[PDB]
DNA sequence: GCTACCATCG
DNA sequence: CGATGGGTAGC
């Protein structure tokens, strides 16, 4: 049984403060994809690099206390790719790939364009140059999980107030259209949507108002899976027993064996 | 201090 | 629909 976790820690140090470290072991997971480390290698402790003896790898940004993704794994990954290859986005560190034989897990931090229009443009280009990547990986022949903060809502079911957010970044017709071109066109499987067609599955609630309390959140964290592995998925859930961050850890469980 | 990241109301 | 607001992490 292969348990994979995706979690935007929104600063890994705070998460470890709020008992995320302990949680990693408690969940008895085999792979953990974290987004937004908000730090650098020199900034992280040994436990934030190799939690509980679990191997680990990371991509950090040039900016201190900014962005950064990582992947922990009980098994020693055969190959590792830091950064997409596009320096423009690699200077922010949002892509980390780890091959574990037949399997390849990817931690992705899709840029959020809700801070400025220019950031929205950078996000758009990210999508444009990343689509071909999703396609190539779709045509490798290996089972590839993509855990990440896509920061894009697909349908009206993926967010509580889908009605008053069409003029807001994250639910813009363009972005949603891209996602569609990924699931149906590219042939990826929205693991959660495929396991639970009627469950909202919110994974993020804004600090504004009392949203988190009223379960007024979005679903911006995805695990896009290849058909072969997609079918092998047995369950999934959004862990909320403890709040480590404004995001909630997506825990998917597959009946897979990379060996 | 500066940077980055929409729910409730008028 | 449009006008009108917010608290986080980390340097
Ligand atoms: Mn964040």
């Amino acid at each position: 049984m292969l348990k994979i976790i995706s979690a935007n820690v929104n600063g890994i140090r705070s998460a470890y403060k709020k008992g995320f470290y302990e949680y990693i072991a408690a969940s008895g997971t085999d792979i953990v994809c974290v987004q937004e480390l908000k730090a650098q290698e020199a900034d992280l402790s040994a436990d934030m690099k190799n939690p509980h003896g679990m191997h680990g790898h990371w991509h950090c940004a040039e900016k201190r206390g900014y962005s950064g993704v990582a992947v922990y794994s009980k098994r020693k990954p055969d190959n590792v790719q830091i950064g997409m290859g596009i320096e423009e986005f690699d200077r922010e560190g949002r892509f980390v790939r780890c091959d574990f034989g037949r399997l390849s897990v990817i931690s992705l931090y899709l840029p959020s364009g809700s801070s400025a229009e220019e950031r929205q443009q950078v996000k758009y280009r990210f999508l444009d140059a990343f689509y071909p990547m999703l396609e190539a990986m779709k045509n490798e022949g290996r089972d590839i999980v993509v855990c990440g903060n896509w920061n894009i809502a697909h349908q009206n079911i993926d967010l509580k107030n889908w009605k008053g957010n069409q003029k807001n970044s994250g639910f813009l017709p363009e972005e949603r259209e891209w996602i569609g071109k990924v699931i149906h066109k590219l042939g990826w499987t929205d693991m959660w949507r495929t396991l639970y067609p009627d469950v909202p599955g919110y994974t993020w609630w804004s600090n504004r108002g009392q949203a988190y309390a009223k379960d007024v959140g979005w679903r911006i964290d995805y695990q896009m899976v290849t058909p072969e592995l997609a079918a092998k998925a047995v369950s999934a859930h959004v862990y909320k027993d403890e709040k480590f961050s404004d995001h909630a850890p997506l825990v998917v469980e597959y009946d897979y064996a990379a060996e």
